[PDB]
RNA sequence: CAUGUGCCAUA
């Protein structure tokens, strides 16, 4: 900090003002230090003359160099968004060039900011205040390579990414859509735990529902013909994203919601049926059994339901019944029928009552369990589907 | 086996 500035004690003299600093040629100075930049940021909130915005737009969002600077600046960013702030407020004469000048900087440095933990939030920023259209043209300035990669699975510029998701029309980041449904593109992606939540997010904006009520029929469109795109490749590698330990998070999103509900049945059929004994022996893939067994249409759940009762290669039932994982899917099978039968649970389905196929099921896991009390009583989830069943009884 | 997975990030 500029001797100029300060006390005998060595700290910002009182009144120091906005104008000396501006007019010192030293503001970078102040900007890069903790105390120096929270009196710039209490500075430039309060009322300033043109000269001082003139001065402030030029010393820290006009000059390239010291733009990027401050950008990837700890203290330095903060002041940044402000001043961006301030610009679009601020609509006179030049309001057009400072904004597209901005444009430029950051452009000419997108993947290098994308990445930076500091720079990331001016990017963020800059995509949700600029107008809409120069917020396209720094979306445009996204990479299309491997370094795209890289952002989507990058700790700062994966939330970049979710930015240009939430604010931006997909008119025009819909490339991203296509670049992440190339298969070995969705592979590296979904497989990380980043870039897990970034297909999510992708997925979510794509999905006609409640949230997308407001989009015209071409938007709808729009958004239907690229959800398509996305969920193809999703469904062709659906296997490998059952199991892994970020992308099952994905498989049980889509086999969750009712508004992707032909994409939910054609993960059951593609990779869960007659898969259901091995899955459910995994780590990651067995939540996505139990998702698919909570939500799968009743035609479908009957026949994973004879998967397990009566499934080829100590029988299906047994193994799974006192398996690590595996427990937890006998327990949500049991839940299942203890619900329906209950009422709890609806059993119609296509104008008929599916009641009689919940009836046998639960008749069978009743006769396991009452057959197998004592070595279930050994265990926790054991204990559990004992009571589940008494308090039916009940 | 009284049991089994993630990310949600700056002064």
């Amino acid at each position: 900090l500029p001797t100029w500035s300060l006390d005998s004690n060595g700290e910002m003299r009182s009144r120091l003002s906005l104008s000396e600093v501006l007019d010192s040629g030293d503001l970078m100075k102040f900007a890069v230090d903790k105390t120096g930049c929270q009196f710039l940021e209490k500075a430039v909130k309060g009322s300033l003359t043109s000269y001082q915005k003139f001065q402030l737009f030029e010393q820290v969002i006009g000059r390239k160099d010291d733009f990027l600077k401050l950008s990837t600046n700890i203290f330095g960013n903060y002041l940044v968004q402000s001043v961006i702030g301030i610009s679009l407020a601020t609509n006179d004469d030049g309001y057009t060039k400072r904004q597209e000048k901005l444009k430029n900087f950051i452009s000419s440095q997108m993947t290098d900011m994308c990445l930076d933990k500091f720079a990331c939030r001016v990017i963020q920023s800059s995509l949700q205040n600029m107008d809409l259209s120069l917020a396209c043209k720094l979306v445009q300035a996204l990479p299309r390579d491997a370094r795209l990669i890289a952002i989507c699975v990058d700790q700062n510029a994966n939330h970049v990414i979710q930015k240009v998701v939430a604010v931006i029309p997909l008119k025009n980041w819909e490339f991203i859509v296509d670049f992440v449904a190339t298969p070995e593109h969705l592979r590296q992606i979904c497989s990380d735990k980043y870039g897990c939540r970034v297909v999510q997010t992708i997925i979510e904006k794509l999905t006609a529902d409640s949230m997308n009520v407001d989009l015209t029929s071409a938007a709808q469109n729009l958004r239907e013909r690229a959800l398509q795109r996305l969920m193809t490749s999703v469904t062709n590698r659906c296997q490998e994203l059952a199991t892994n330990e970020y992308a099952n998070y994905i498989i049980q999103h889509i086999v969750s919601n009712d508004d992707l509900a032909v994409y939910r049945e054609c993960i059951i059929e593609k990779c869960l049926m007659r898969n259901l004994l091995s899955l459910s022996q995994e780590k990651f893939a067995s939540h996505v059994v139990e998702k698919a067994f909570l939500h799968a249409p009743l035609e479908l759940l009957a026949e994973m339901m004879d998967e397990i009762f009566d499934g080829y290669i100590k029988d299906a039932l047994d193994i799974m019944m006192f398996h690590q994982f595996g427990n937890y899917v006998v327990q949500c099978m049991l839940t299942i029928c203890c619900d329906a039968v209950s009422g709890r649970r609806q059993t119609k389905e296509g104008g008929y009552d599916h009641a009689i196929s919940f009836q046998d099921w639960l008749k069978k896991l009743h006769s396991r369990v009452t057959k197998e009390r004592h070595r279930l009583s050994r265990f926790s989830s054991g204990k559990k589907m004992i009571e589940t069943l008494a308090n039916l009884r009940s």
